[PDB]
Protein backbone atom coordinates (compact mmCIF):
# COMPACT_ATOMS: atom_id res chain seq x y z
CA UNK A 1 0.00 0.00 0.00
CA UNK A 2 1.83 3.50 -1.02
CA UNK A 3 1.65 6.14 1.47
CA UNK A 4 0.66 3.88 4.55
CA UNK A 5 0.75 6.53 7.12
CA UNK A 6 -1.69 8.93 5.02
CA UNK A 7 1.37 12.38 5.16
CA UNK A 8 0.78 15.06 2.77
CA UNK A 9 2.81 14.59 -0.28
CA UNK A 10 4.19 17.23 -2.64
CA UNK A 11 4.33 17.13 -6.81
CA UNK A 12 6.67 18.54 -8.89
CA UNK A 13 4.79 17.88 -12.25
CA UNK A 14 7.12 18.70 -15.72
CA UNK A 15 5.45 21.00 -18.69
CA UNK A 16 4.99 17.74 -20.16
CA UNK A 17 3.34 15.67 -17.42
CA UNK A 18 0.93 19.25 -16.85
CA UNK A 19 -0.92 18.44 -19.61
CA UNK A 20 -3.34 16.00 -18.85
CA UNK A 21 -5.08 16.72 -16.01
CA UNK A 22 -6.34 13.20 -15.53
CA UNK A 23 -3.86 11.28 -16.22
CA UNK A 24 -1.91 13.38 -13.61
CA UNK A 25 -4.33 12.77 -10.54
CA UNK A 26 -4.38 9.45 -11.36
CA UNK A 27 -0.58 9.59 -11.27
CA UNK A 28 -0.65 10.56 -7.71
CA UNK A 29 -3.20 8.58 -6.42
CA UNK A 30 -1.09 5.51 -7.80
CA UNK A 31 1.53 6.95 -5.41
CA UNK A 32 -0.93 7.15 -2.48
CA UNK A 33 -1.37 10.61 -2.34
CA UNK A 34 -5.16 10.42 -1.63
CA UNK A 35 -4.46 8.85 1.83
CA UNK A 36 -3.58 11.81 3.32
CA UNK A 37 -7.30 13.34 2.30
CA UNK A 38 -5.01 16.52 0.71
CA UNK A 39 -1.66 17.51 -1.62
CA UNK A 40 0.11 19.91 -3.21
CA UNK A 41 1.08 20.37 -6.83
CA UNK A 42 3.63 22.83 -7.83
CA UNK A 43 3.43 23.81 -11.42
CA UNK A 44 6.47 24.06 -14.04
CA UNK A 45 8.14 27.10 -13.61
CA UNK A 46 7.73 27.78 -17.37
CA UNK A 47 3.63 28.06 -16.22
CA UNK A 48 1.36 30.84 -15.73
CA UNK A 49 -2.32 31.09 -14.56
CA UNK A 50 -1.99 34.64 -16.10
CA UNK A 51 0.23 37.63 -17.17
CA UNK A 52 -0.50 39.73 -14.27
CA UNK A 53 -2.90 40.32 -11.39
CA UNK A 54 -2.32 44.62 -12.36
CA UNK A 55 -6.35 44.97 -12.86
CA UNK A 56 -8.50 42.98 -10.77
CA UNK A 57 -9.47 45.36 -8.16
CA UNK A 58 -12.92 46.60 -9.39
CA UNK A 59 -14.21 42.74 -8.95
CA UNK A 60 -16.80 43.09 -6.43
CA UNK A 61 -17.09 41.18 -3.48
CA UNK A 62 -21.19 41.48 -3.34
CA UNK A 63 -21.42 39.63 -0.09
CA UNK A 64 -18.62 40.01 2.52
CA UNK A 65 -18.55 38.23 5.68
CA UNK A 66 -18.07 38.86 8.98
CA UNK A 67 -16.62 36.01 10.56
CA UNK A 68 -17.91 35.73 14.28
CA UNK A 69 -16.88 33.54 16.71
CA UNK A 70 -18.00 31.78 20.14
CA UNK A 71 -17.05 29.02 22.14
CA UNK A 72 -13.03 28.47 23.56
CA UNK A 73 -10.39 29.53 21.61
CA UNK A 74 -9.63 25.65 20.31
CA UNK A 75 -12.97 24.63 20.01
CA UNK A 76 -15.47 27.24 18.20
CA UNK A 77 -17.59 27.83 15.52
CA UNK A 78 -18.08 30.71 13.45
CA UNK A 79 -20.46 32.73 12.10
CA UNK A 80 -20.80 34.56 8.98
CA UNK A 81 -22.58 38.18 9.33
CA UNK A 82 -23.17 39.73 6.31
CA UNK A 83 -21.59 43.23 4.93
CA UNK A 84 -22.47 46.01 2.24
CA UNK A 85 -20.73 45.15 -0.57
CA UNK A 86 -16.88 46.29 -1.50
CA UNK A 87 -14.62 46.05 -4.45
CA UNK A 88 -11.70 44.16 -3.99
CA UNK A 89 -9.52 47.12 -4.23
CA UNK A 90 -11.08 48.20 -1.22
CA UNK A 91 -11.14 44.64 0.52
CA UNK A 92 -7.29 44.83 -0.20
CA UNK A 93 -7.06 48.28 1.58
CA UNK A 94 -9.14 46.95 4.88
CA UNK A 95 -7.17 43.83 5.16
CA UNK A 96 -3.98 46.01 5.01
CA UNK A 97 -5.35 48.13 8.02
CA UNK A 98 -4.47 48.40 11.42
CA UNK A 99 -7.57 46.63 12.44
CA UNK A 100 -7.51 43.60 10.21
CA UNK A 101 -3.50 43.61 9.22
CA UNK A 102 -1.22 40.46 9.59
CA UNK A 103 0.88 40.84 13.01
CA UNK A 104 4.61 40.71 13.21
CA UNK A 105 5.93 36.82 13.57
CA UNK A 106 9.24 34.97 13.20
CA UNK A 107 7.89 32.53 11.00
CA UNK A 108 4.60 30.26 9.31
CA UNK A 109 4.81 28.39 12.81
CA UNK A 110 4.54 31.72 15.22
CA UNK A 111 2.23 32.65 13.11
CA UNK A 112 0.05 29.75 13.33
CA UNK A 113 0.73 29.99 17.26
CA UNK A 114 -0.70 33.29 17.63
CA UNK A 115 -4.19 32.62 14.55
CA UNK A 116 -4.74 29.96 17.17
CA UNK A 117 -4.48 32.10 20.69
CA UNK A 118 -6.11 34.82 19.09
CA UNK A 119 -8.64 33.73 16.54
CA UNK A 120 -11.80 33.88 18.77
CA UNK A 121 -11.22 37.80 20.05
CA UNK A 122 -11.28 39.02 16.73
CA UNK A 123 -13.84 39.05 13.18
CA UNK A 124 -11.99 39.36 9.93
CA UNK A 125 -14.16 39.69 6.79
CA UNK A 126 -14.12 36.88 4.16
CA UNK A 127 -14.86 37.60 0.45
CA UNK A 128 -15.87 33.94 -0.05
CA UNK A 129 -17.91 32.20 -2.63
CA UNK A 130 -17.57 34.66 -5.65
CA UNK A 131 -18.43 32.77 -9.37
CA UNK A 132 -15.81 33.67 -11.69
CA UNK A 133 -12.49 32.93 -12.83
CA UNK A 134 -9.24 34.60 -12.84
CA UNK A 135 -7.43 31.97 -15.25
CA UNK A 136 -6.62 33.58 -18.94
CA UNK A 137 -8.49 31.76 -21.02
CA UNK A 138 -5.24 31.17 -22.94
CA UNK A 139 -3.99 29.23 -20.17
CA UNK A 140 -4.14 25.71 -21.13
CA UNK A 141 -3.00 23.39 -18.63
CA UNK A 142 -4.60 22.92 -14.96
CA UNK A 143 -7.34 26.19 -16.06
CA UNK A 144 -9.72 25.47 -13.26
CA UNK A 145 -12.78 27.06 -15.65
CA UNK A 146 -11.54 24.49 -18.40
CA UNK A 147 -11.86 21.12 -16.14
CA UNK A 148 -14.05 18.31 -17.23
CA UNK A 149 -17.46 18.55 -15.42
CA UNK A 150 -18.79 16.44 -12.49
CA UNK A 151 -21.92 15.92 -14.81
CA UNK A 152 -20.13 14.58 -17.34
CA UNK A 153 -17.79 12.36 -15.66
CA UNK A 154 -20.96 10.94 -13.86
CA UNK A 155 -22.21 10.57 -18.03
CA UNK A 156 -18.91 8.92 -18.78
CA UNK A 157 -18.68 6.60 -15.99
CA UNK A 158 -22.83 5.50 -15.50
CA UNK A 159 -24.73 6.45 -18.82
CA UNK A 160 -26.90 9.04 -16.98
CA UNK A 161 -27.47 12.39 -18.84
CA UNK A 162 -28.50 15.26 -15.97
CA UNK A 163 -28.59 19.11 -15.35
CA UNK A 164 -26.55 21.19 -13.89
CA UNK A 165 -22.93 22.78 -14.17
CA UNK A 166 -19.63 23.39 -12.46
CA UNK A 167 -17.75 26.24 -12.13
CA UNK A 168 -15.38 27.67 -10.52
CA UNK A 169 -15.43 30.14 -7.51
CA UNK A 170 -13.16 32.93 -6.01
CA UNK A 171 -12.11 33.68 -2.57
CA UNK A 172 -10.25 36.94 -1.02
CA UNK A 173 -8.85 36.46 2.38
CA UNK A 174 -7.12 38.20 5.19
CA UNK A 175 -5.83 37.54 8.49
CA UNK A 176 -7.62 35.23 10.46
CA UNK A 177 -10.28 34.52 7.62
CA UNK A 178 -11.06 30.65 8.38
CA UNK A 179 -12.17 28.11 6.34
CA UNK A 180 -14.39 25.60 9.02
CA UNK A 181 -13.64 21.45 9.08
CA UNK A 182 -15.98 20.19 6.14
CA UNK A 183 -15.59 17.64 3.39
CA UNK A 184 -16.86 18.48 0.09
CA UNK A 185 -20.46 18.30 -1.23
CA UNK A 186 -21.22 14.72 -2.18
CA UNK A 187 -17.74 14.43 -0.79
CA UNK A 188 -15.85 15.43 -3.96
CA UNK A 189 -12.74 16.50 -4.74
CA UNK A 190 -11.59 20.13 -4.69
CA UNK A 191 -8.62 21.69 -6.46
CA UNK A 192 -7.83 25.08 -5.27
CA UNK A 193 -5.14 27.91 -6.34
CA UNK A 194 -3.55 30.68 -4.74
CA UNK A 195 -3.31 33.40 -7.19
CA UNK A 196 -1.86 35.73 -5.44
CA UNK A 197 -0.76 37.16 -1.52
CA UNK A 198 -0.22 35.90 1.29
CA UNK A 199 -0.69 32.21 2.06
CA UNK A 200 -3.24 30.09 3.41
CA UNK A 201 -2.18 27.06 6.12
CA UNK A 202 -4.49 23.79 5.78
CA UNK A 203 -5.70 21.22 8.45
CA UNK A 204 -6.87 17.59 6.67
CA UNK A 205 -7.78 14.07 8.18
CA UNK A 206 -6.88 11.56 6.04
CA UNK A 207 -10.33 10.11 4.66
CA UNK A 208 -9.47 6.37 6.16
CA UNK A 209 -9.82 8.31 9.73
CA UNK A 210 -12.86 11.03 8.79
CA UNK A 211 -15.08 9.25 11.19
CA UNK A 212 -12.36 9.90 14.23
CA UNK A 213 -13.11 13.37 13.31
CA UNK A 214 -17.01 13.22 13.25
CA UNK A 215 -16.82 11.26 16.08
CA UNK A 216 -15.11 13.94 17.85
CA UNK A 217 -17.15 17.00 16.17
CA UNK A 218 -20.45 15.04 18.16
CA UNK A 219 -18.79 15.38 21.77
CA UNK A 220 -17.48 18.73 21.44
CA UNK A 221 -20.75 19.97 19.49
CA UNK A 222 -23.70 18.10 21.28
CA UNK A 223 -25.88 20.18 20.45
CA UNK A 224 -25.43 20.64 16.96
CA UNK A 225 -25.27 16.90 16.62
CA UNK A 226 -28.59 16.46 18.25
CA UNK A 227 -30.02 18.91 15.84
CA UNK A 228 -28.81 17.63 12.76
CA UNK A 229 -27.11 13.97 11.79
CA UNK A 230 -24.10 15.98 9.27
CA UNK A 231 -23.83 18.78 11.20
CA UNK A 232 -20.41 19.90 9.71
CA UNK A 233 -21.53 20.65 6.33
CA UNK A 234 -22.63 23.34 7.65
CA UNK A 235 -19.29 24.79 7.91
CA UNK A 236 -18.88 26.29 10.66
CA UNK A 237 -16.82 24.15 13.25
CA UNK A 238 -13.45 24.85 14.36
CA UNK A 239 -11.32 22.42 16.45
CA UNK A 240 -7.24 23.01 16.92
CA UNK A 241 -4.65 21.33 16.25
CA UNK A 242 -3.82 21.14 20.05
CA UNK A 243 -7.57 19.89 20.86
CA UNK A 244 -7.02 17.19 17.84
CA UNK A 245 -3.82 15.65 19.37
CA UNK A 246 -5.28 15.45 22.75
CA UNK A 247 -7.82 13.30 21.59
CA UNK A 248 -5.69 11.47 19.01
CA UNK A 249 -7.33 12.33 16.02
CA UNK A 250 -5.21 11.74 13.03
CA UNK A 251 -4.49 14.55 11.00
CA UNK A 252 -1.31 16.78 9.05
CA UNK A 253 -0.65 19.94 8.11
CA UNK A 254 0.76 22.19 5.29
CA UNK A 255 1.11 25.64 3.88
CA UNK A 256 0.09 26.29 0.39
CA UNK A 257 1.70 29.83 -1.14
CA UNK A 258 0.75 31.47 -3.88
CA UNK A 259 1.17 29.94 -6.99
CA UNK A 260 0.40 26.61 -5.78
CA UNK A 261 -2.70 24.34 -5.97
CA UNK A 262 -3.92 21.94 -3.53
CA UNK A 263 -6.23 19.03 -4.40
CA UNK A 264 -8.73 17.96 -1.39
CA UNK A 265 -9.48 14.09 -1.93
CA UNK A 266 -12.88 12.56 -1.69
CA UNK A 267 -13.88 12.68 2.27
CA UNK A 268 -10.80 14.17 3.53
CA UNK A 269 -11.86 16.84 6.19
CA UNK A 270 -10.03 19.84 6.02
CA UNK A 271 -10.23 23.37 7.63
CA UNK A 272 -7.89 26.36 7.65
CA UNK A 273 -6.64 30.00 7.91
CA UNK A 274 -5.13 32.68 5.67
CA UNK A 275 -2.06 34.39 6.79
CA UNK A 276 -3.07 37.81 5.18
CA UNK A 277 -4.34 39.14 1.72
CA UNK A 278 -5.10 36.61 -0.65
CA UNK A 279 -6.96 35.25 -3.41
CA UNK A 280 -7.62 32.01 -4.24
CA UNK A 281 -9.70 30.05 -7.24
CA UNK A 282 -11.53 26.47 -6.74
CA UNK A 283 -13.96 24.63 -8.21
CA UNK A 284 -15.00 20.63 -7.37
CA UNK A 285 -14.03 18.01 -9.67
CA UNK A 286 -14.84 14.05 -10.04
CA UNK A 287 -13.24 10.95 -11.21
CA UNK A 288 -14.33 7.12 -11.71
CA UNK A 289 -13.36 6.63 -7.86
CA UNK A 290 -15.47 9.55 -6.17
CA UNK A 291 -18.34 7.47 -7.33
CA UNK A 292 -18.63 5.19 -4.64
CA UNK A 293 -17.77 8.12 -1.92
CA UNK A 294 -20.43 10.18 -3.70
CA UNK A 295 -23.53 7.63 -2.92
CA UNK A 296 -21.86 7.45 0.65
CA UNK A 297 -21.67 11.02 1.44
CA UNK A 298 -23.89 11.81 3.96
CA UNK A 299 -26.27 14.75 4.23
CA UNK A 300 -27.53 18.01 5.82
CA UNK A 301 -31.47 17.76 6.19
CA UNK A 302 -32.18 20.12 9.21
CA UNK A 303 -31.62 22.78 6.04
CA UNK A 304 -28.75 24.47 7.30
CA UNK A 305 -26.71 23.58 4.84
CA UNK A 306 -28.75 24.41 1.69
CA UNK A 307 -26.81 24.03 -1.46
CA UNK A 308 -26.70 23.91 -4.97
CA UNK A 309 -28.32 23.46 -8.37
CA UNK A 310 -26.29 20.77 -9.37
CA UNK A 311 -25.95 19.15 -6.37
CA UNK A 312 -29.96 17.95 -6.68
CA UNK A 313 -29.14 15.60 -9.27
CA UNK A 314 -26.38 14.15 -8.02
CA UNK A 315 -28.59 13.42 -4.87
CA UNK A 316 -31.30 12.06 -7.14
CA UNK A 317 -29.15 9.63 -9.28
CA UNK A 318 -26.68 8.42 -6.57
CA UNK A 319 -28.78 8.80 -3.56
CA UNK A 320 -32.10 8.11 -4.77
CA UNK A 321 -33.50 7.11 -1.25
CA UNK A 322 -32.46 10.43 0.49
CA UNK A 323 -33.74 12.27 -2.61
CA UNK A 324 -37.29 13.02 -0.71
CA UNK A 325 -35.96 13.91 2.61
CA UNK A 326 -32.85 15.80 1.66
CA UNK A 327 -34.83 17.95 -0.90
CA UNK A 328 -37.45 18.95 1.95
CA UNK A 329 -34.56 20.33 3.56
CA UNK A 330 -33.74 21.94 0.73
CA UNK A 331 -37.30 23.30 0.19
O1 LIG B 1 -9.92 28.47 0.45
C1 LIG B 1 -10.91 28.38 1.19
O2 LIG B 1 -11.41 29.27 1.99
C2 LIG B 1 -11.71 27.13 1.33
N1 LIG B 1 -11.38 26.19 0.20
C3 LIG B 1 -11.72 24.91 0.25
O3 LIG B 1 -12.31 24.35 1.25
C4 LIG B 1 -11.35 24.06 -0.90
O4 LIG B 1 -10.67 24.46 -1.85
O5 LIG B 1 -11.85 22.93 -0.78
MG1 LIG C 1 -11.04 44.69 -12.04
NI1 LIG D 1 -13.13 22.56 0.81
ZN1 LIG E 1 -28.04 20.27 9.01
Amino acid sequence: AQNPNCNIMIFHPTKEEFNDFDKYIAYMESQGAHRAGLAKIIPPKEWKARETYDNISEILIATPLQQVASGRAGVFTQYHKKKKAMTVGEYRHLANSKKYQTPPHQNFEDLERKYWKNRIYNSPIYGADISGSLFDENTKQWNLGHLGTIQDLLEKECGVVIEGVNTPYLYFGMWKTTFAWHTEDMDLYSINYLHLGEPKTWYVVPPEHGQRLERLARELFPGSSRGCGAFLRHKVALISPTVLKENGIPFNRITQEAGEFMVTFPYGYHAGFNHGFNCAEAINFATPRWIDYGKMASQCSCGEARVTFSMDAFVRILQPERYDLWKRGQD
